[PDB]
């Protein structure tokens, strides 16, 4: 019974992966959405004498390749499967003022659905360059980073957020920190040089010590 | 040596005829139980400056898989074998309030019986979110961290544990930290990725500066 | 459409990289690298053991006939981003760094099809300095030389587009303010050897923000 | 000197020609085990852990692994890295941050299949530091032993019960009063079976 | 533009060499000489509360085999070759009193000869066993370690230096300590077990605070 189920998912997988592409990216003929979105679960730290804070957040990342799709009546009506987020195109979303290297809390894996599209929520630890000043005060601090792709314009990939309100109901209820607001907003950015735009997604939190 | 060089090409061939001919993890059409024990060790630090606490511990995880089973009297009546962690599928049971990579403290080898039944025991060192208030008090502080698949819901992997106490027959008998109490329960949560249920382990510990 | 323009690309990686004949520069076969810098931060800059950390990009550039090719062979594709380890790149050092070089954003090049390749990689160095000074109007100075680590001038030679260290993406609310920053091109004579050695100079004066 | 030809077929014929898949019940293993310590680099009274540096020297046998000398020009024995062998899942039971590596990581195989292994490592592990500033120390242990296989796999035994001091960094910030190595048999709360360790104890305190 | 010809040459000159098949390291009927010559950078730190001391400097090793050697005139002239270390024999050349992993600083890149002679010089970053007592008077701190092979005798590598003179004209002018002096020197020493010889060689660096 479960076996047969089993044998659809290696035909799948291998009709994917080995007998296809490989997915080289996306191009300007064919451009790739990429949304986006953060679950803030803590200001871990607020270093004054560097101008660097680390959050922990989960980022939840989310696309669609038609080199991806199938028809689950092919496979047994298996509609989607877990796979090594290294078996797979992945987008290459960067904090733009990050200081140290991302430090990755989660497994490395996504879902794939039979539509094509891919679920990957990498939970991480970032340390970023931002000064805390006012954290001690009532009004807060406040810090920015920006999180877009490193080599593609977005003429080649756009980003979106499904909305701009960070997802604030894992934020730990005792951190140092209490959050004022956590905002995320796609930007686009135009240079009178250069035929593409930019996109980037902006994340604003506002903060201050628990009092 | 006769009967020994014999079971060894039993125990290889056993090998073999499980990995090299064939599980690509649990499905909502073939779903899979697993238990989980904690056997906490020291609690090493605890950062009221960042609310981060440093726990090392042992976690016991146990699962039966069909296609691990064989008959022993097929191969040289062997019951059971060790075998590296990476040679078979394992869980993603994950923190889910960590701040830092977990610390991999003991070899990543697992012990398969004839029934199909896994037993992982890996040994960690973990950072997690923790207010140690309170711990310069009778009373005490109170911290919590959950254990659970990242990628798969409750349709697909069910969790649970055999008892709700923490195994405390390792805690170190002279840590800074002495603990009060430390139960481990079974909780659900959605979130808001996902309309599935999830299930995790909550790790609940109650701990006190020694004396 | 998207079959044939995707399948180009798909072709046109596998020309480069299942099928053609780079085992790096020799000396029957030079190659130059462009070599720039844009600093974002200086983060830490630590007077007890004469150690500064910076946060910069460096951004590579070479050209090789072995990556050429014509777009009219291939839909009119005229580049693609590729992942860094797909293809040779140069081994370029920081000769004063005190801890490994820590990697911040995505290893990945673009190519073009004049065969010209750049890759921008966002580094965190902690390097050699001493920050005596940087409490003051005046300011610390340091720096710090980058070239590659096996390869003498004979084989790899280095330029600048400019001497001027992009400052324009240099964080504002940083510790340190940056008073200059340039970056030269140097040639080194030793320690036997008739072949010489070259580098990339950054000198950075800098100080509190005050 | 076709000897070099002759160790390429000698590790050829053992390694790639052939497969030892750890011990069984029906076909158990004894591994000796030496500690040697170099240094207590740091003891830390706010955590309770203490950093030491040593050598833990590891023996056993394999018949998989015998040949005859005289088969390959008289190669008595050869080094190989120890990623080419099976080695023993030997794992402290109370460190507190993964164990680091200070040496090459290669085994001298022996014509009777004995195997030397002897790494350099930095541990931390738990242990309280009271008394390190007074005349008679501090007293810790940490034992040694099997992680996954049990007295009926994996056996252990030392040559001595004196842990090897005469390395040991003359100038480190604590000296050595005391340290011995003994071998156990332990019943755990996770497992029916006994396992193995060797248990060090160490005495020490701040020099002069 | 026949630089193509070059690059064939250089290509079928290290599958040659390497896409052939069996070097075991040295013998006692093959003893391998290495020379080793360290070029010092700086003293970096220097901890009284631990009695460690880290270097950064260059160690320069040379050897050479026979299987590495080639005729210049049957492929195209080319004299060396660059090539990554993984891809070559190395020596297992180990400080024997250091107290944490050493860390690289530099590309992992040696130089191959047709002569069979490789070169390779990794930069480094050593914390080693050292009591820095006395730094901060005039006669300064002494502090020594011993290098040489982990598992191979003075029968199997012979280890040698060209000088005794470490190479400080690469040291940081602005370090917090100025070198008195710096000597590599090789040391052959027997054993009561032991019939082989054991070859090391000593750097001792004689050093004090910038005044
Ligand atoms: C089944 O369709 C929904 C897709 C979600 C399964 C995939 C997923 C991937 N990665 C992380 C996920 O997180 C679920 C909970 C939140 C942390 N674990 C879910
Ligand atoms: C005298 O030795 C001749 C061969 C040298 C080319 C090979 C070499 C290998 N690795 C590092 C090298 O350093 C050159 C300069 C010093 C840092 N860059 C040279
Ligand atoms: C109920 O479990 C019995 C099976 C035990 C063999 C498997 C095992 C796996 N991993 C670690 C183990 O630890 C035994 C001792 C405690 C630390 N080493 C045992």
């Amino acid at each position: 019974d479960k076996l047969h189920s089993q044998a659809n998912l290696m035909r799948l997988k291998s009709d994917l992966f080995n007998r296809s592409p490989m997915y080289p990216g996306p191009t300007k003929d064919d451009p790739l959405t990429v949304t986006l979105g953060f679950t803030l679960q803590d200001i871990v730290k607020a270093d004054s004498s560097t101008n660097e804070v680390d959050l922990v957040y989960y980022e939840q990342q989310r696309w669609k390749l038609n080199s991806l799709m199938w028809d689950p009546n092919e496979y047994g009506n298996i509609t989607d499967f877990r796979t090594s987020a290294a078996d797979i195109w992945t987008p290459d979303i960067t904090a733009y003022s990050s200081t140290r290297p991302v430090q990755v809390l989660s497994p490395q894996i996504a879902v794939v659905t039979h539509d094509g599209s891919v679920m990957f929520i990498p939970a991480q630890r970032l340390s970023f360059m931002c000064d805390p000043t006012g954290v001690d005060s009532e009004e807060g601090a406040t810090c920015a980073v920006k999180f877009g792709s490193w080599v593609y314009s977005g003429f080649e990939i756009d980003l979106k957020t499904d909305t701009d309100q960070v997802d604030l109901s894992s934020y730990y209820a005792s951190s140092k920190y209490e959050i004022l607001s956590a905002t995320q907003t796609r930007q686009v950015q135009h240079y009178s040089c250069c035929p593409e735009p930019y996109i980037d997604v902006n994340l604003v939190v506002k903060f201050r010590e628990r009092r």
